């Protein structure tokens, strides 16, 4: 049985052969490479971007926000209830990939945090993280893949050589160690949101493919097929 | 020279002829005592209630959830961008009346979290508190009109008798006292989340008039005439 | 080869033999059952108690309050490098055990934080978790020997029977998931605080034998021959 | 009268005649210039430093750490019961002069957390802010004498000219504009921590007279004749 996906993508490259917009863009994604919402993303190839992602049960909608220093910044968001969507426990990760064209998928930092309450004023159960640099060898996540922590400390999703070229043909992720329980039968009000920050170089013309923000069942790995376009979330592009 | 208002009531009174729907009910109040939006609030007279509240600038949706122990909740949501409502700065607040009809509204604990993010590398600035008890002397509020703190450590927003019976034809608020940064012009994402504990009590078959959480510019007051059902927070019905 | 354990104690059981006096007492344990530094614990069985535990790298002092509602708190405090101790990697945990006596070693909550500052700016890294009531399934949790999560949302550190009347002989220990990084090469400072909340009820006169907050490596387990007085934490008595 | 002062010092400037030590150093200042315990400096003028300040009420340890990209540390502790000597409501500041010889006193970044706990099931009330950028007209500081926020977004508690070079004998301080709850008769543990950034810049040989972080009764002012060697913090220098 496949994973279960709720994806905000950074993407890169425009494959419009299966759905995509023809410019880079972001998007939010449900089940589905075929993003439900997408909005025009005016990449900064070599400069450091943010992005900030929200999510809570009550308003039932997922947004995210990109933005480089100086620059305008580009929103998309999508009405959604994700208790229909993915299980109560779940895994968050960061995903990247590269295919015939590549681009660096560095990240820089990483943080999130989640709440969940219940009518029984026991206050909210929470967790939050945060990583400014990365360890070497970090212990509290899974790396799958490709996925590697460099001696800068950045969290490099995909493979780049000793001198920082990145590679084609390139896949991995990065989930943290902890399962999140995002609801129960009990709950009233589920939130998360979560900051990274991230450095996509390219030698290419027209770089690919794009890193995500996503949230899966806790068992998620990186499905056969998922290279490239796929950006390393799921088997297909239905 | 008014006030600028934006606030979650809980409207236990039903004033069919400035508009309230003919039920108890919690609503998103833009500037207005007339609701944008409402929903039923199936009250629990004697038990303790909770409220959450929350918004982002990305999503522009206000939201607000009341629940009680072992109860279904309540939700209201309205779409809004309030950086075109409010001012930049603002104060946070609670308030409640009585008219002819009474209740006590005594709040438990009160928090609140405030973010505020711009393009530039910096980290978003931010602000929480959290009440959980309320001291005797709360330096940290602005209390206004028969608002006070009881022996028990609770915030009694209206008067109550020594024996603790609410009396009528009472007004009160509670201002924390800090100013909140809500918008720049350099910002990209702006956050705000709310939570109060709340125990209505009465001997009347109908209480009266309702618990709000508000926003609103940095200098408000109580406006002349604001009693009862207008919540304290606005000098007319329009 | 053997755990590294740094713990504080709730010892309700006096092992005079193994040095601890000759009262219940709240213990600093590092490497060793025979804590560093002890102070009298004033028990009060049936009622629910708080474990506040914090520690800094600057400050280099682990300190610990247990207290009661309306009751006289106690402190214990050691100075220790923690950093001599402890490997740069842990996981935090949740131990207790009963012997010939026995105990309720019930956990109603339990939070955590802890903060690592480097040569990136704001935290290298953070963690904090908060448990207010336990989930039926916490995948969130490592679960070790007899430890479980009950109807009520609590966790239950050591055996209970159907009617919730304590066990003897038993030992149960529940661990954060994530590792937990609190030291690495460019560190300046690092802190964590934990907070927890436990029902001690016993039939017995002399109640045992008591429940630890603690940090070890993250590969801990039960140690064999770790039964009773020795709080499921170490091998032997030395 | 006079206010009540409890500060960590970053003291550029030896005033022997007034029992610094003859060097660069910090301190901690309990109702006095004259401090309680100093540490040389290991000093870096035109570098960004780093300052982690904290305190329980349980360790009763006050430490503070400097450091500057994470090396070159220097580090000071004192033991004290805040409890008896500040009030149970404070406000909370940063300061800084200069007198016959200068430096920019510029703040990038300012952090601060106060939690309080009592017997009570309640959890802690609390207080939390965090400002990585200073707003053209920040209405949640307090700022006194020549403080002021530039185009940078940075807080200058010094004068600077309009090219950037600093003033002599200027004083300046920005206050937290909430009073903070730091003890109450009740309460079982209080904590806070505090962190700043900073850089001074100087022409000089000899770079003065320094900045402080400090916790004053809610009403403090710059007192008459704090210039230069007393921080902006005390009228003289008993
Ligand atoms: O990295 C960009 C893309 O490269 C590949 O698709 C192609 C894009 N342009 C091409 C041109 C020729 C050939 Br053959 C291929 Cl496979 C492609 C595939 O790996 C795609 O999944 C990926 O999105
Ligand atoms: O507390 C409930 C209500 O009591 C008063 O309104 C009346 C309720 N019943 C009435 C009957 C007659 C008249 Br006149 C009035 Cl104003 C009222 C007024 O104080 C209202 O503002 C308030 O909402
Ligand atoms: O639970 C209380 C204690 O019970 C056992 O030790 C004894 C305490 N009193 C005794 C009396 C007789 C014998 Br045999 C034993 Cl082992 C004990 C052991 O299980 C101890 O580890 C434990 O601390
Ligand atoms: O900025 C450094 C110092 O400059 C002044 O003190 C003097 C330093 N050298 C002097 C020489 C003569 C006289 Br009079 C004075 Cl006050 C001083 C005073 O402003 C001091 O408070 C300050 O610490
Ligand atoms: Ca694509
Ligand atoms: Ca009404
Ligand atoms: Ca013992
Ligand atoms: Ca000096
Ligand atoms: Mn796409
Ligand atoms: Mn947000
Ligand atoms: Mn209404
Ligand atoms: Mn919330
Ligand atoms: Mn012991
Ligand atoms: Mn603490
Ligand atoms: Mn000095
Ligand atoms: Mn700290």
């Amino acid at each position: 049985m496949a994973d279960t996906i709720v994806a905000v993508e950074l993407d890169s490259y425009p494959n419009t052969d299966i759905g995509d917009p023809n410019y880079p863009h972001i998007g939010i994604d449900i089940k589905s490479i075929r993003s439900k919402s997408t909005a025009r993303w005016n990449m900064q190839t070599g400069k450091v971007g943010t992005v900030h992602i929200s999510y809570n049960s009550v308003a039932k909608r997922l947004s995210a926000v990109v933005s480089y220093s100086g620059s305008s910044s580009t929103t998309v968001s999508y009405d959604v209830d994700l208790n229909n969507v993915l299980p109560e426990w779940v895994r968050v990760g960061l995903s990247a990939t590269t295919g015939l064209y590549k681009e660096t998928n560095t990240i820089l930092s990483w943080s999130f945090t989640s709440k969940l309450k219940t009518n029984s004023i026991a206050d909210a159960n929470s967790l939050h993280f945060s990583f400014n640099q990365f360890s070497q060898n970090p212990k509290d996540l899974i790396l799958q893949g490709d996925a590697f922590t460099d001696s800068d400390g950045n969290l490099q999703l995909t493979k780049v050589s000793s001198s920082g070229d990145p590679q084609g043909n390139s896949v991995g992720r990065a989930l943290f160690y902890a399962p999140v329980h995002i609801w129960e039968k009990s709950a009233v009000v589920a939130s998360f949101d979560a900051t990274f920050t991230f450095l996509i170089k390219s030698p290419d013309r027209e770089p690919a493919d794009g890193i995500t923000f996503f949230i899966a069942n806790t068992d998620t790995s990186i499905p056969s097929g998922s290279g490239g376009r796929l950006l390393g979330l799921f088997p297909d592009a239905n």
